[PDB]
């Protein structure tokens, strides 16, 4: 009868689209359904196993093992992006302490370049009255011979 | 008969697998088919929906869900690295005008040093000239008795 | 007989299933099946197609190709934070290297304050000592006129 063969199909459909789903392994049975509608009872091999597309895990276990991943590749960036973060702060905080530093360099050196020049100016006019009273002290001995 | 069984088995095993894909929640109809093929008509309870490995979503709405996290999570992601590097970008442009202050500070410095050590020869020939004239009077004054 | 259409049924369900997880396209065969256990053979249109789920591509392309994203974006963030990390080392470098040059900086201004410091000490104790001298001086011809 034509209904005791669509329920072995059915039957076979059924188990198969379950592997799928939930997985096999090397010895469990399988069924290959032909496109005549003839069902072989098979044992999985280790070929059936290693060259399947998830390796005979199942949707099921793909799906939750991605959910696994996905979760701890956003735990591992989200911790590699604040030491980063922590590294990008200190360099901030440093760099601010660098230029406050250099502030008060340029400070000490004005004040320095400053009393050198009033040095200097002090200097000039005290050779210039020296020189001067040398000068009135040489004349009033040239006369006086 | 055993194709009345098949046709059963095949019905229930369809309906589970539908509900692995689509879902299924409490008070919704579950098949649990037995190794003997026995078929037993069940009722989802709160136990079952809350201990089950997608608590009863199915796999469809799952992966569409975890398709959401993937892309959420990696907008997420690129947005605080883009944020951790205009912040590099901004720490590198204030670190080459530091630099460039501080060979200015250096060449300002480097004048000052010039200007005093000019400073101390030029008054170290007055001083030593002005010690000569001194003595030459010195002794102008010492002849003259 | 109702063993005849469970068995038509259980065929539709299990195929409908196995769409689900291989997929479909467009012209391919498809099961609409009723409440009442109606089934309708159909042909998947290209409104069933781009309206569906995952667009015919089921359960498994899908997820294969997520796995692929995941991966994917993995290196692609972990090369952009290694390059991000890269450029704080050679911050870090070049920050120590402004740090040392700024002691150096220090060092040398304190040497020269110091240098102006004790030049403009030994100018003034010069400057005393002349005025001294030409003051003497000043005395000896100032007598030597009073006569
Ligand atoms: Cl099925």
């Amino acid at each position: 009868d034509d209904v005791k063969k669509a329920a072995t199909v059915a039957i076979a459909a059924a188990y198969n689209n379950g592997q799928e789903i939930n997985g096999f392994k090397a010895g469990e049975t399988i069924y290959d359904i032909d496109e005549d509608g003839t069902i072989t009872k098979k044992d999985a091999t280790a070929a059936d196993v290693e060259a399947d597309d998830f390796k005979g895990l199942g949707l099921k276990k793909v799906v939750t093992n991605l959910t696994k991943t996905v979760n701890e590749n956003k735990q591992n960036v989200d911790a590699k992006v604040k030491a980063a973060e922590s590294e990008i702060e200190k360099l901030t905080t440093k760099l601010a302490d660098t230029d406050a530093a250099l502030a008060d360099t340029d400070a000490a050196l004005d004040a320095t370049t400053n009393a050198l020049n009033k040095l200097g100016e002090n200097i000039t006019t005290f050779a210039e009255e020296t020189k001067t009273n040398i000068v009135k002290i040489d004349e009033k001995l040239e006369a006086a011979s």
